[PDB]
């Protein structure tokens, strides 16, 4: 019902009150825009943060500063709010309500600002005003260096007041979806502990894309065979059993902490098992439980083998030795590099798109996180291209994963429920400050781009990713 | 005069006044404090910061919520602010201005709060100010019912401006942007990885700082995210080797011009002790060396051995020897890659000897000392003991020194790089709240220099509940003494 | 305040009404539709073209003239702003605020409407659509007499604004024009020709989008005329080839040094998938190869069998193979031209196979695929089916896959090339109108990329009156669906 009288009677300076008027400026051009309203008188603006709507007008004032040597004329006026002001002559400006000024004046000058007391509640969250103030170079002001300066002074109308008492805005904010500021060269693969080297796009029809390492909710519930620690992907911990004469070892599996694994849970597998058929030379490693004598020897795992049964609790490893790893020790498979010890096929393995035998070839992998494809058509998925090492043979080392492993943990620390389906995430290279590409990250937990064909996405390795907002499910990217 | 009447004729929830009581509570002890002032109302806070002049008093309403079974009578009062209130008898709190409330009072009541009438224009910011508020239980609260921790009574505080309230002086306000809240990851220590070797940690350790000379170079960064030491961000790049081997024509060894994470050629001309991810202590470790042919991609694998105490190990110069079980399979100038997993104890009679974690390697060989040292660590506030992360590396042939005590968690480094937080004082306060019990098992003392300690004596493998998150609280000074566990 | 007294005091006509009712009727029938607004009164349409701000209401006022002894009634009503009203129920009209009126009243009748206002403004330079007009027949008004359809009962509208109505904002007039008003050709399917083969079109088709990989390269252009794909202007330039054949002296083949439509020598370095007029499918086709010697005109012509699924078909590289029926007749380095007539089926022993109308051929060969791909189409607001243009290509050998579906009408592409129209919203609205009755069989959903869908399901060769044409209407959003067939 009342504000400070000292606020009401006198004027005040505004954050837009500045002008660099040179003859080097082009005549007939816009040089200051500002939406009129509460957002202009500063002490009034903070005092009006808490109140949620308006009834009244304002009066503005102008104060100029130049020399007696130049001669210029300058206009101020008011517009419709949504009115395009871009293609606009300085001639036709004066048809709007307006006041022209000279270059050589002393007193402050007010503007009419014609009023229709709307008596509605201009909501402070919204972006709409009555007008947008304007200024334009009317006479080009040549002389014989000098630059002219002008400032904006302001107060509200006497018949202005407020509406309601409201608590400070944004007191509580939903996790604001802090995307990590990393690069994909810094981030690692979600299907193997290896740093991602390139970014790939392509069709989902070329494969069946349903892995189980790299599956989680956007708000942090444990999904698939995805777990937390990246090094626990495709390593093994359990209790090997000696085959009598062969190089094999069937291993009664355990946990990360060598705890007794429970096969009776609602899980696809032990958390950290590979989700693909593959042959890989690694190193099975064992120490004595009595003193701690370490030993590590080159081993080969077969996730397309029938004794590989993690959901049952046995897994086969073909080592270079035959009886070095004792039974029921701390025996632990460390993968090194995928080999191609199968015929002469080029890039046959790991079979990254088929599912392995968790419960064996008798019972399929249970409790499976589903597959994905661009359901919004015209777009292609975002694959994270890798290339695994190898010591002997040339297998298909191109590993395309879907998530960053650190992003799973980071968004677990978020544990954020979404605000729409599709987010607005932008790869900004801060060397440029420019977006190379945007994307369509879905609140299920996967991402798509409207780009054509197969492309290894050549990007500056200093570039980060910049999330913006929550888009509806009906937007199509422009192609690159 | 200057406030709208919806403030001047109502009440408002406290900004922080929130406290419970308990049958485990005891009479005489304190419950809840507050400095009275205009800071106790959010509306008056925001409509005060834009002003400077200040006068008047307040009123305080209060409200409880209690059942009929629990019996108790409660007490609030006023006090002059410098008064020491430590072990006051509840009966002497009679003499202050005060009111008694029964706990089963269903309706709100109001504190009297007599004004001192020594107003004379307080300076509107001074914490050295008038009356504090005191929360206290008068009665023993026998509270007898068959429930467990039951009828834990909630309590709320309300404020109100007095009728003789005002402001006096006008001023443009401040912007006051905000900083970082010093968040830490909430994992278990056994889930986080070692930062001087790519392995997950196992357990938390403490021990005397005079036992070892502790200065590694992997796991060295600021508390606001500027790259230090030989420390990089990707944990698989630690202790691995990548580059182009050239065949020594007779032995199982090669000379390898070192390569990056993404096989970029190593630059010896940077302000670094070593390449990023170099093994920062002397050891013998048997992982595996692989090589991908640059023509087709024939994946080969042969188990290797690296020797960080060897003279041909020269990371800063650009050649390190590797002794694989094969002699010359790894072809000329290809992408050859060593990945370590576990340490063996071979070629050395000494048992439980390698790796030697508290020495520094030969980065520029045995010729030039390691330059640009991120410095060693020792407790400034004496008597305390440093916090290690003890784990166990795999051991295949022999009995090596598998005791690996690193100084930092690797995920914390990237966490803090995304934080990039400027400190508020020197040493932080982190708690191990086990969320199963919701209670502390131990604390720490985390410096802004980038290391952490605890005031506990002797060697201690800290056995924690594996469901335990970690709870940062606040900023301690350089003179706080922890309690021993 | 802003307006003249006289224009507000009395009622003034409206140009859209004035319409007559013959006694031969069927009740429950809509007669006349109109959008309410200030563009009703020509006075007010001028004055609102002058101004910006728009607030208040009207009074619609109706006078009848004709017979009296009919005993037949009329309804005027409100409506939802997007409401189909063709064959619907009059009970719906009874739900809205409406008025029943018989012809026996001498006083002119007025229908009241919903009374609201939005006091900030209403745009007035937009759609700004509101309650449209309802001319609804209640009782079929038989006019029992000796005459046949005598005293055709006229119905006028003669309005004036409500006394609260007024303007607020004024703009420069800028009365001039809109953009291109998105004019359409009025052709039929026999008059329009195929945009992927030089043949006249036969029938439009609707069918499921999941059937084939729907991505051609002939028949691709924007809604404002930028060259996309291998699409060019002339319909006869499609699938025909020009250049300098080279003697494959042992076989019927001829590799052609590629020349353009104007016989300009081909540049293989342009930002194109293929040359202009090049096909975008795999199929075998017999047409006729023709060659005229540049010196005097020693003419020759023989039937050539072409394969865009062949290895020497490399239009982006600059060579293309033609297997004629003759072997050494066509001289080298002459102006040699192939023209097709219809796809054949020499075949792989499979009938109705070629052209594989949805696959892409070897533009730069099989090794590197095509570049600058105009993308595929998809129903973005789904449940709706695409628009195909079902045709039948001729043949010279076998049983070819004659069902030819193209994407755009070739006349409409060059029509838009003349238009160069910028879009106003997402989806335009085109109506296939039978001008024999002036009524629409089906509508469409044209997307601003340059494709169009319809909201129906199933395999339908759409039956059309061969006198039927197409008539553009408006701009609909991307979430309204059409009525199925």
């Amino acid at each position: 019902n009342v504000i400070d009288p000292w606020i009401r009677n006198n004027f005040v300076q505004a954050p837009g009150g500045e002008f660099t008027v040179s003859p080097r400026n082009a005549p007939g051009e816009i040089l200051w825009s500002a939406p009129l309203g509460p957002d202009l008188n500063p002490y009034l603006s903070h005092l009006a943060r808490m109140y949620n709507g308006y009834a009244g007008g304002f009066e503005v004032q102008v104060i100029l500063a130049g020399n007696a040597f130049t001669a210029g004329k300058i206009i101020f006026a008011a517009v419709p709010p949504n009115f395009p002001t871009e293609g606009l002559s300085p001639s036709q400006v004066t048809m709007f309500p307006h006041i022209i000024v000279d270059v050589r004046q002393l007193e402050p000058v007010l503007i009419p600002l014609p009023d229709v007391r709307n008596n509605f509640y201009h909501y402070n969250q919204s972006n709409d005003s009555t007008i947008k103030l304007i200024a334009m170079l009317y006479t080009p002001l040549r002389a014989n260096v000098f630059t002219v300066s002008c400032r904006v002074l302001t107060r509200p109308s006497p018949d202005f007041d407020f509406i309601f008492l409201v608590p400070p805005t944004v007191e509580s904010r939903t996790k604001p979806f802090t995307v990590p500021i990393l690069t994909v060269e810094e981030m690692t693969n979600s299907r193997f502990p290896i740093p991602l080297e390139k970014l790939f796009t392509g069709p989902s029809g070329a494969f069946v894309v349903q892995p189980q390492n790299g599956r989680c909710t956007t708000d942090g519930v444990l999904l698939g065979t995805t777990q937390l620690s990246p090094v626990n992907i495709c390593t093994f911990r359990g209790d090997v059993t000696h085959i009598a004469g062969s190089r094999n070892y069937t291993m009664n599996l355990a946990s990360l902490n060598w705890n007794n694994y429970d096969p009776t849970e609602e899980i696809p597998a032990p958390l950290g098992t590979p989700d693909f058929v593959g042959k890989i030379q690694g190193v099975l490693t064992q120490t004595t439980k009595g003193d701690g004598s370490t030993r590590g020897h080159k081993a080969t795992v077969y996730t397309g083998s029938a004794p590989f049964t993690p959901k049952l609790g046995s897994v086969q490893f073909s080592t270079d030795t035959e009886n070095d790893f004792e039974t029921h020790q701390n025996t632990k498979f460390t993968p090194v590099g995928v080999i191609q010890d199968g015929s002469t096929t080029h890039r046959n393995e790991p079979q990254q798109w088929v599912l392995p035998s968790y419960s064996g070839r008798n019972v399929h992998n249970v409790h499976l996180a589903p597959a994905v494809a661009p359901t919004f058509p015209g777009e292609q998925l975002l694959f994270f291209r890798s290339t695994m090492p190898g010591c002997s043979g040339y297998p298909n080392m191109d590993l395309d994963c879907l998530l960053p492993q650190e992003w799973v943990q980071h968004f677990y620390q978020e544990a954020a429920p979404a605000q729409s389906d599709v987010a607005l995430l932008r790869f900004v290279n801060p060397d440029t400050g420019r977006v190379l590409f945007e994307c369509k990250l879905h609140k299920s937990g996967y991402v798509t781009v409207a780009h054509t064909g197969q492309h290894d996405l050549v990007i500056p390795p200093n570039g980060y990713f910049r999330f913006d907002s929550w888009v509806n499910q009906f937007y199509t990217l422009a192609p690159m």
